[PDB]
């Protein structure tokens, strides 16, 4: 399944989807936002 090497890093915080890294865990989250749907369902209106 998938066992090859492709992920070599040894961090706290990095964004495998693209591959960023941040000193801070929130840092990481908040910017695995845009890596995800973001439709306007809450309040937001776009
Ligand atoms: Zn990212």
């Amino acid at each position: 399944g998938s066992s090859g090497s492709s992920g070599t890093g040894e961090k706290p915080y990095k964004c495998n989807e693209c591959g960023k890294v941040f000193t801070q865990n929130s840092h990481l989250a908040n910017h695995q936002r845009i890596h995800t749907g973001v439709k306007p369902s809450g309040p937001s209106s776009g």
